[PDB]
């Protein structure tokens, strides 16, 4: 009804983090219909807009609330995997971090056209930062805004980089610079503007809604892409949808002559889609009578994700009242009136913060790259799953009591060798995905290896003269695990996601027959079909994974409108 008689150059399945800069993109000349079909509603919630916010975005209205199946490598559990769920997708709800890895990490790709001194045009491209001018590693004019957090802790944060370097930790001046080594501690720069959330709807998509050209469609929930079998094999014709929700009609938005579908449901969703759409491995597509349009082995295989655990202490008592949690809430869990003026007045202080924009990357045993990412926070978990103690931390608020005093570091498996996948548990495409995270099955127990180390290495820098001049003790993992055994059972017990999630739709070369698009992001067997999204990662870099994802949907839009070509 909305697409009734209209005909696309474009549609984009998702309206997330890469389908907000190819609408951009795509829709610039004037001369392209794009069509942007999202699942979640219009991106104008408060929650979305403060950082701090983030707490509420959890286990919230514009999150999938996804978990995963049991794991029984993780004490039988299954794990909750945050997923945005509006304009803007995980941009919209994600902790800001501003981080593209190493040069190494995209030269490990080894797909043709997409090394180190390839991508780095297309990050510097998308970027505006207010802390770094032009140089090699920095732009000036890009959509993108970057900054230095305007939330500092005065105690907590000089402490946790004298305690790094007492452990023989250097500073690293800009984790986003190829021409010095990866490791060390430091700020992590954040995806902010004046400390408002700096998410692709806002930098990308909301400037343009203006144009003719370009129709949004919310509340718009992709069944599958309307792929024909005719003299040629398969093409793509557009996009099945429902505007309201399972029982809603089976509306279809068609493609223009020489039109394509893009993909943008990120890595968990666009998986599941092309299964839908009988993209994917046979034998999956045949158990739910999916008709199989292309046999690929690699969709929703190497599911890659970097898993975390946590350490906490206290602060001493005559330290009370100086971690984020006492600048965010009073003793009796009111927003603090100083948060709120600084936030309005000047995008300063606590609401601006997500809380883990400090930390480190570390190498635990000499490999290549850093296998440990650390992120410290100026508060205190009371859970050692710190996605739950976020949640709580937002479930505190006017409950008339007061959150303890302390510090938190967060332990990330950065390169983690582990992959798990996504596939279908039911025929109906409105079911949750078949959602298998896979942490700690690596061959080696190289990523249980990774965090029993940060353990080590948390209690090391908590040990140091800087920090121990504030800490009292130790909350997690606490008294009861010291051994290496004891270590690994309380990981098993707690590991949680630090959101990444890559690599279920992955690149490759010609003669790669795991990969699922080409190196021009082309679906094997299907005309008129790309993948652009966190799906088409081959090997996760080390940090988080948005800016990776924008710089794939720059470089995409260049290569659909003939500004650029790949090899
Ligand atoms: C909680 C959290 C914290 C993170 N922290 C950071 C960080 O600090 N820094 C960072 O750089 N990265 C971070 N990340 C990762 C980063 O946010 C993502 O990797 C990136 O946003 C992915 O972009 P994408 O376009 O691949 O997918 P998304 O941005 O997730 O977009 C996918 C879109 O598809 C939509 N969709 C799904 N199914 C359908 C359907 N059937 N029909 C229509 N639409 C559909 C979804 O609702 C969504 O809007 C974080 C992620 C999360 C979730
Ligand atoms: C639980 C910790 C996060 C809570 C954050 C909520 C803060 C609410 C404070 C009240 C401020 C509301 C108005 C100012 C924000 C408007 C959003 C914006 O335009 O940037
Ligand atoms: C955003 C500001 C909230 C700060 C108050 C929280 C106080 C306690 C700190 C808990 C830290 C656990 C590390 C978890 C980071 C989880 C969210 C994420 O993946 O971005």
């Amino acid at each position: 009804s909305p697409v009734a008689g209209q005909k696309y150059d474009y549609i984009l399945v998702g309206g997330g983090t890469a389908a907000c800069v190819l609408a951009n993109r795509l829709s610039a000349d004037g001369s392209k219909r794009v069509l942007v079909l999202e699942a979640g509603p219009d991106n104008t919630s408060r929650d979305v807009k403060i950082p701090a916010a983030i707490t509420r975005l959890f286990r919230s209205p514009l999150d999938w609330n996804l978990f995963s199946e049991l794991q029984e490598q993780l004490a039988e559990r299954q794990i909750y995997m945050a997923r945005g769920r509006l304009l803007g997708g995980s941009s919209a709800t994600n902790a800001t971090l501003y981080h593209r890895g190493a040069a190494g990490d995209y030269d490990a790709w080894g797909v043709e056209g997409w090394s180190s001194e390839d991508v780095l045009s297309w990050f510097v491209q998308a970027e505006t930062n207010a802390d770094f001018g032009p140089g090699a590693y920095h732009g000036s004019g890009g959509p993108m805004r970057v900054e230095n957090p305007r939330y500092t802790n005065k105690q907590l944060h000089t402490a946790f980089f004298k305690a790094a370097e007492e452990v023989g930790l250097t500073p690293n001046s800009d984790f986003n610079d190829w021409s010095h080594d990866h490791a060390g501690y430091g700020t992590f720069q954040v995806m902010q503007d004046k400390g408002t959330r700096a998410d692709m709807y806002r930098q990308y998509l909301k400037p343009v809604l203006g144009r003719r050209n370009l129709q949004v469609l919310t509340g718009a929930a992709v069944t599958k892409v309307n792929i024909d079998q005719a003299a040629g094999k398969a093409q793509a014709l557009g996009v099945e949808f429902s505007t309201d929700g399972p029982t809603g009609e089976r509306l279809s938005a068609e493609l223009a002559p020489g039109g394509e579908v893009i993909m943008c449901a990120g890595a968990v969703h666009t998986p599941f889609l092309l299964k839908h759409s009988g993209v994917g491995p046979s034998a999956e597509l045949k158990e739910f009578g999916i008709p199989v349009v292309s046999n690929l082995a690699g969709v929703g295989q190497n599911l890659q994700d970097q898993p975390a655990c946590l350490t906490a202490a206290p602060v001493k008592e005559k330290y009370d009242g100086i971690a984020i949690s006492d600048h965010i809430y009073n003793e009796k869990g009111q927003i603090r009136k100083r948060a709120i003026a600084s936030y309005l007045l000047g995008g300063r202080g606590g609401l601006t913060s997500t809380g883990s924009d400090r930390g480190a990357f570390v190498r635990t045993a000499g490999q290549a790259l850093p296998d440990l990412q650390v992120r410290f926070v100026p508060g205190m978990a009371l859970d050692p799953d710190g996605v739950s103690t976020y949640v709580r931390f937002a479930k505190f608020q006017s409950q008339g009591l007061k959150w303890p005093s302390g510090i938190t570091m967060q332990l990330i498996a950065c390169r983690p060798q582990s992959t798990g996948s996504v596939g279908l548990k039911s025929a109906d495409p409105f079911a949750p995905p078949k959602l298998s995270p896979g942490y700690l099955t690596d061959k080696d127990g190289a990523d249980l290896a990774t965090l029993r180390k940060g353990i080590h290495w948390a209690r090391d820098v908590a040990r140091s003269s800087a920090l121990s001049e504030y800490l009292d003790g130790e909350l997690f993992p606490g008294s009861g695990v010291v051994s290496d055994d004891q270590i690994d059972e309380y990981i098993r017990r707690s590991i949680h996601s630090s959101n990444a999630i890559t690599g279920t739709c992955k690149m490759g070369n010609a003669g790669d027959s795991s990969s699922v698009v080409d190196n021009q992001l082309r679906v094997h067997g299907v005309e008129g079909l790309r993948v652009v999204d966190a799906s088409v990662v081959p090997k996760i870099p080390g940090g988080q994974t948005g800016a990776p994802v924008v710089m794939i949907a720059e470089r995409a839009a260049a290569l659909l409108t003939g500004k650029a070509t790949i090899g």
